[PDB]
């Protein structure tokens, strides 16, 4: 996608040499923002092939407030395995905060529903926010939220959304995060009878790994293909009743996939 | 400041007509980002006169974890009065979360100190974050955090910081928020023996009030003056030992102030 390749280039161009926690070197820039008009098309990167499958399951999984990888395993989705404990437990990660942020006073707050209420009964609110940064549980999480914070905005029957992503691997993860949230907004909107607006992506520490250079050049040499079109084949009674099959992407003709090993 | 006037213009140019909670109309855009190189100079808007005084006290006040306006009153600072209850109580706002975010398990987390530790013993971290968005206490706050979330970043002995501001009044508040955080980073940095990097400002719902149009045009017609220079006249033993007098701004020659009444 144009915006993506631009980021790629910029980090190549301005990234400074930081080392990641593993010791693997990065090329990082701090602070970036990019907008995607959802009506323009579904932002799935085409300059390299990407697989929605595991993206969809994960989203559905977050929405259930599940933190164990059982559901993912049932569908043979293993992106969380690397982190899970002996029982498939990840700790109070995403799903948990989204749906049951715990209060000191004994409550479990469901921010997803809160948000839905706001969108329906107060679209003009400046606080339609969902946060996964629960300071008290950080220590129990397998990993701290990367996309830790998001806000919705309504204007002219168009729902928009800004995500704050504190840490980013431009090559491996970005693409996936973009599609994931864009998917969320489509569902959200369907459920509120609003048309999709923009998806704004904001990053903190945005980087490329030193061992992803060729693949970067390689990808940087390709030309973006037209964006595909997401189709929701059905309208559930709630945001929690979506099924893997309600989604279907049409018009996606990406260039070949590109593998990027990682260190350990 | 150049970046500021640009924002101003843009909202004039692209803001769509949203109504605020009071019913006062706004011109709003969603999602904006702007960077200020702190070495370039202290970002206090010059195209209109601004008073640091109350900005400094407030910052010092947040750092103490105080939520009552007594300290502010001692110094005749009344920007919080509009919100305070019969006793000067604001609820678990900013100061409280920064210094004593409460856990469900009975702890009070001091994110300011946590952050300082990270900056000193792990500058490469991608999670040097402070959040004031405590979902559980939102309901007890006089108002929900506007600048709800910030992240620090270290690279080449330069500390940088990104603030996520969910809601913004470009005219009245922005200027003040910019100086406030920039001040924070200077102190933070002094305390860590780092040089100041950038201050990145990210907004969600960014707006101008309909009754601030003339003043906007008025301000938009001025030409930015050179940025002043902040001077910290001393180095305390801690981030909590700063005094109102340690600060001094030099070289500030702003154009005349501009008043902007507000509705109720």
């Amino acid at each position: 996608m144009k915006q993506y390749l631009e980021l790629m280039q910029k980090v190549l161009d301005e990234g400074t040499q930081k080392n990641d926690r593993t010791g693997t070197g990065t090329l990082s820039i701090f602070g970036h923002q990019m907008r995607f008009n959802l009506q323009d098309g579904f932002p799935l990167v085409t300059t390299k092939r990407c697989h929605l499958r595991s993206i969809i399951h994960e989203l559905l999984w977050f929405l259930q407030g599940d933190t164990n990888i059982a559901y993912l395993h049932e569908n043979n989705v293993t992106i969380w395995d690397e982190w899970a404990d002996e029982n498939g437990d990840l700790g109070p990660v995403y799903g948990k905060q989204w749906r049951a942020w715990p209060t000191p006073d004994g409550r479990h707050i469901d921010q997803i529903t809160t948000v839905l209420n706001q969108l329906k009964n107060d679209p003009d609110s400046e606080r339609i926010i969902v946060s996964a940064w629960n300071v008290g549980e950080l220590d129990k999480m397998a990993l701290a939220p990367c996309h830790a914070f998001f806000q919705f905005y309504v204007a002219d029957g168009k729902l928009s959304c800004q995500l704050y992503q504190r840490s980013c691997d431009v090559f491996l993860g970005l693409p996936f995060n973009i599609a994931s949230y864009a998917l969320l907004v489509h569902m959200m909107a369907q459920q509120c009878d609003l048309e999709v607006g923009d998806f704004v992506w904001t990053g903190g520490d945005t980087h490329l790994y030193s061992n992803h250079m060729d693949q970067t050049h390689l990808q940087l040499s390709r030309e973006p293909r037209p964006l595909p079109k997401l189709i929701i084949k059905r309208k559930p009674e709630s945001i929690f009743d979506y099924r893997f099959e309600d989604f279907e992407i049409e018009g996606y003709d990406p260039h070949p996939g590109i593998k990027a090993p990682v260190a350990i």
